[PDB]
């Protein structure tokens, strides 16, 4: 285990546009704070329309025709997110430490899923750069066809407030991986640690302008990216209500690519034949992992009648047992909720559930009335028409739900908007392959919970997303197909 | 040669829904006219929201797990869709007549050109069925990880009027062999030939539901289709701008997943070493063919200085020999225009390039006042700046610009918001593959013209349209990917 | 189900070559006779190395630059391919009815099971001749590198007695949808059916020397196939030790690409927790299906202790009820074996059975002294050195052994040198994907036994082949690789 | 540029297993010597059966199910290709000091050339590592059908003495990326760079027995390999001749895997358009590179009557001013040649030449009495029936002969039973692409010459070789498919 570094000089808080810092062009700037000592962390230059303008016209001169960046051949592009991965490793603790006081998520969970994640992600699509082949394709005797993959262009990344630094290094490394140019915007919550990479990236040798960042709002910011009638991609991650003006923008105004990668209704379906205590543990890391604020939460954990109770009484052990508290404590396994509006925004939903019929098993309000910290809550007899059991909670809460048979909690499972990711705990070959080819899901896991390869794809069905991050299928989010038809005479 | 029918009369004339024929639901119906003989083939049913909402409930149900169309396995898939294209070969005649009854385009046009390319694409994606494959990803010791290629469910298709059968096999092929069910919308101006083809299915043996098929207009059966909550993909050729609506409806409805096909302002390149008769033929079938009324048409046809005299001289002669006039007549090349509108905005363009500074070197009038239909225009002495040179003409009109350098004509060809096809002309190994590389567009094609093959992918770069048609990447539009993680104890 | 042709008339005896029926140029014949009625059925033509030699000049003539068949679209290969097989499905019967009187298998068998697989096994790869495509590789910013998926020309098929259309089909199939051409020689004992196959292939409308077939014995035309010097790539189907022989021809002569498709020492594994009567059914069919003549065959059934006993007694009652007698006859579920030396070589291994200590549960002797029936075996009590354990029966005998804990049955399944098929009977996830991962066989069928398709490979590891037949992976064995690699100036 | 190492002691004389250095179990030793200064660098361990039989043992224990090398990850397997590409890099100059000290090459042909193509391919495999994938396959609603691409086992590798590190890393990069194990024997003239990178494999952190290598003879350490009844596939680099006697003993043996990259009959082809100055430089390094000791080599010029003449007067000019000499001299383009034999059958060659009736038009005798050099020699007004135009001359000669058609060469040139690689020159688009897909050669390049990439394919046709290195398809030689097919109650 690393050393916590409980005092870090913040050093980058400026917008990053041609490997240079600047201040924003008003002269304005928002404070950052951290969510767990509620002080103010230090003052980011925050970006409008101009400055994206600025950054967008960076990036265009960076991707034409002869410019560094475009006449590298393709091991070298490799070589370089070798070499930002390096330096990422070299930093590890000094950038886990950032993600830490911005989100509040413990320093050892930053330190080992995030910030593995991050380095992972880079050096799997660092050996694509020269692995992206198009075809030959047969015609007639007398005609030559083939595909061409090439670079999209402008690349717009807009990243959520819980996982920083690897919601942004998903976008980054397929997008230069295939010679595409970027322009950056972190989410207004966490600014830290993509500027931080800025300098990393300056350093590891990317020519000027094939990344920019610029930090501030979604409606200035983020507005002014969907709508750039010279960013040719955009690829977002957060609120499915979001997600949808992100693409309205887009098709308004260029009908520039979008990817999304939004929020889902997960269920956990755990069977008789379960081994109950993996599928304990499992269900509450799925349910409470990073304060319940992750977009692979489970939000309904179906568990069938013959093991109900037990499940619960074991989940509720698991979640009085749960330390909460510093993140900066080797101790700690949840630290604070983001803000006063998540928090509140738990509270609400906890107390929704107490009146409408649910068996509060454990915790149900905040640890102290002082900080942004909510005791771990289980409810038991939730049902399917509950505000508990069919709202996104993104807070540290486990409905549990009861069903009797598998055609039942199937029907159950697929009755939402959603569809990002699905979980079984079985252990009979026939109920899991069923199970996993009848979920309406993008990933479905079986006897484990957000088990995340940089290989795996993943991605939602229905209003849970459009299009993959991650694996082979990233690449064609970053391409754009050309067909080249020779006749010959 | 095949004879054409006289006094063929339609049978094909209401809603299908579920393998059978319905009238709409508020009882209205609207007319179709033949655009030759100017008098009305038959009143077809004229759907609106209620009739879509039944057909997209009947494409529902025949998604459902365990229906007849779920349940068949890969291969039988792929036997229904030759089953089709047989019975689109003995009726082959019936569906080029009622085309040329529709479009006005020449019957001989429609039978060797428009059916042969639904009978190739048909067979082609009958192929696919069994050979749609996910992958087997290696992670952990511990650990299976696999994709599936499952279908998206019930998709939409909204298709034009200039060539409307096969528009509509592009979509129907891949959406079939994938495993989806269809919705179809055949254009107001053209819904004959949809209809017909309803009847093969039913006769080739799909299941109800497969395929349903509601004619109507576009702000009403269209908007319908484009919000409807429960399409999850639709597929659009037409206009950018109505490709627009559709996927901004898209995105504020469900978030299902969209395919454009739109226009273009394509480019013909001509070098000076180029086989000067093989270019001016090729540019003159680019510019004319089925009234310049085609997303493929070639809207600026830049030749190099020292055969550019010549290449004006050859091609003002080629498109003086050039016959138009009756469909139906075997020695036709040109059938008249689609529309009263375009038709006056394309004369307003040839006036505009008149007094922008162009030559007009022939043409540049209507024909003979009965029929809509404009002499072949060829304009010299063009510059980018001219309407001319940046409008969509949608018409029989040909400007010719001046190029010096292959590194000035690679800006000029790129400097559009479009991006459809490109041709190259030239005998050279190093300028054809330069060019081949730079020029961004979704074809670039070298020494010919409209080489269309149903195994290479088709669709726009930039705002010529989203997603591809035709290949194996048709089979990206109407698959979802899902990944399965199975942890070993 | 069809009327069995009780007396069918042969037609085709002759050597085919450039779509011609010849005499063999030495005048020489071969009986090939009934192994039910043990009657003569008639004289095939007997070729030798000069009507080789004649067979693969015609192939390198079709082969030639500019031929029709070079020259051929690739779909219309395909159409080629799917001609052939609707004429397979129109003659299903007298195919079916040539292979019971040369094989002695059950007509029904023959007729859904055989001619089945044929005609699924030509709609595939009719399906892929459009479809074999190379890549376009990133390299340099001035280099344009591609690879080309080319035919590798003559290619030479050798087919077993067992199912000697079937193992054609697999051959021709993928060789024909890529282009190559072929001289083929079916087993002395089973030329009828290969014959029958030239005049569908002439009717097809194949144009002449694309197939050739060349009857006669191993060490005259067999030999003659596998040295020749103008024979490009060789398939073979038959024991390991002639497959060591073929293979070594080809080296010392011209390096020519061998497939192969050698027997095995396939186990069976039951666990425990298997459906009993499920795993009794499969190993059952497994073992005897065929007259226990099948590449596929369990050689090895293991059982858990736990279900031995009633393993054993439900194995005896399948065996004591099947139907053994004329192929003809409806209710035949077992023919005759294929000739005296294959009947006395499994009475030999059934005596040796007795004599080392295995029990004889029922059967062990022939059914009557007059014909080549051998009566349902199974031995119990078999330990891993008996010879009924230890060797390739090929007949219907089932050896069951008894095992404790599963890293103990997986040592004791690869402790062979062959590794064709392998099957596993469990309702268990992890034990499942456990054995599927650890037995090294190039097919595991868990649940099932002999379940074969189209569209997935099979083939040996270790001593039962190299190389694969079927699915997408059998283009890989008719095709060569070539890299075309453009450096621009 | 860098500095040579003046006295480099060599430190690695013994064999390679389990990460030791052990003596031969004989006791024998073999002497290695300098070509140019014909003095022994020092004496290697000599290994024979018993020596190979040990490290055959070490690789099957480190391939064993549970091992470390098993249980390590995809993704840390290209951790430790990268890692020793890292010490490759690090180590280069001593690398390439041994090759110099062994093979005579000139330092910086050796430094910049094979130590570049060394670090690029180990880092190109490296990358696939974690990209092996196999295919889910679609079958019926109840089946679920996959395959993995597996390892083949122990992999023994023989090379040539021309190339001896960089044909090794194109075997051993793609074998320990796909999890193999293996047994390495360097040629017996060239194992000091074998030896040095087994140190570099120990430090680099491989589990021992992953790498062994055994030093030694090809009638004794070959021959032990190709016979192994325990080794699973062999990689061979070199002639013709032993290349079949590898593959007969492979087959005799155990049908262990056979990959085998051989000589060829190389043409190069010169069109009337071509760049000439291009071709003759090309030309000119496509005969005299390495001394013409290369598997590339062009030992045919066919050059068009139109240039001819003049082709001949600039290759005269420009083989007169090749510097030839003193291998770690900086201006040294041609060391020495390798042994005696070769050397007496060029000079021959030469006089075959003269009197079949060619015009020598330069060198044609050897260069000074202390070291085996040949002047670069030229012949015109060569036909096909001569011996320099048939036999792989493997010295400095450039045979060129005069063609009139394109039908014509493309004829003379696939007259061979070799196809290795072939070379055009061309400025017209047509001539080049139809030469690309007539050529009968694993690679075809166009205007360029030794353009090789470790992500492009090469290999030969015909009995130029069996399967491909480099590339995705090198992966192909290294893998093994299993296919499992799971059927659900």
């Amino acid at each position: 285990l690393p050393r916590p570094i409980r005092n870090l000089e913040v050093k980058f808080t400026k917008i990053f546009i041609n490997n240079e810092w600047h201040e924003s062009k008003s002269g304005k700037k928002f404070a950052t704070c951290n969510p767990s000592t509620r002080e103010q962390i230090c003052e980011v230059e925050e970006g409008d329309k101009p400055d994206v303008d600025k950054a967008v016209e960076a990036a265009q001169v960076a991707f034409q025709r002869g410019s560094p960046w475009r006449r590298l051949d393709a091991l070298s592009r490799g070589r370089l997110l070798h070499q930002l991965a390096d330096l990422v490793e070299r930093d590890r603790a000094t950038l886990a430490a950032l993600e830490t006081m911005d989100t509040g998520k413990p320093f050892l969970h930053a330190f080992f899923i995030d910030l593995e994640g991050c380095i992972r992600t880079l050096r799997y699509f660092a050996g694509w750069a020269d692995k992206i082949q198009g075809k030959t394709i047969p015609t007639d005797d007398n005609v030559v066809c083939f595909t061409r993959h090439e670079p999209i262009g402008v690349c717009g990344a807009i990243t959520p407030w819980n996982f920083p630094l690897l919601m942004l290094v998903w976008k980054l490394a397929p997008a230069l991986c295939c010679g595409n140019t970027m322009v950056l915007k972190p989410a207004e919550q966490t600014p830290l640690t993509a500027l931080y990479l800025g300098s990393l990236i300056k350093e590891a040798g990317f020519p000027p302008g094939v990344v920019n960042i610029v930090p501030g709002f979604g409606p200035t910011v983020g507005a002014a990216i969907s709508s750039h009638p010279q960013i040719n991609k955009i690829a977002f991650t957060g609120s499915t209500e979001v997600g949808k003006l992100v693409k309205e923008a887009a098709s308004r105004s260029n009908l520039k690519r979008v990817t999304l990668e939004l929020g889902g209704k997960n269920p956990c379906i755990v069977c008789a034949d379960a081994d109950l205590d993996l599928a304990v543990e499992c269900a509450h890391q799925g349910v409470f992992f990073n304060q319940g604020q992750c977009c692979t939460a489970a939000s309904r954990v179906f568990v069938e009648e013959q093991v109900y109770s037990e499940f619960v009484r074991r989940s509720v052990e698991y979640a009085k047992k749960r330390p909460v508290g510093d993140p900066f404590d080797v101790k700690t396994e949840q630290g604070p909720q983001i803000d006063q509006k998540q928090f509140d925004k738990i509270l609400e939903l906890i107390e929704s559930g107490k009146k409408e019929g649910a068996k509060l098993e454990c915790g149900g309000s905040a640890m102290e009335d002082k900080g942004l910290f909510i005791k771990p809550t289980v409810f038991s007899e939730v049902t399917d028409n509950m505000r508990i059991a069919k709202e996104e909670i993104f807070g540290p809460v486990q409905p549990i739900l009861k069903f009797k048979s598998i055609e039942e909690v199937i029907k159950r499972a697929n009755s939402t908007d959603y569809g990002l990711t699905a979980a079984v705990f079985t252990k009979n070959l026939d109920k899991a392959l069923k199970l996993a080819s009848a979920l309406e899901s993008g990933t479905v896991w079986i006897n484990c919970y957000n088990a995340l390869y940089a290989q795996a794809p993943f991605g939602g069905f229905k209003m849970s997303g459009n299009g993959r991050e991650l694996g082979e299928y990233a690449l064609a989010e970053y391409t754009e197909v050309k067909t080249v038809t020779i006749k010959l005479g």
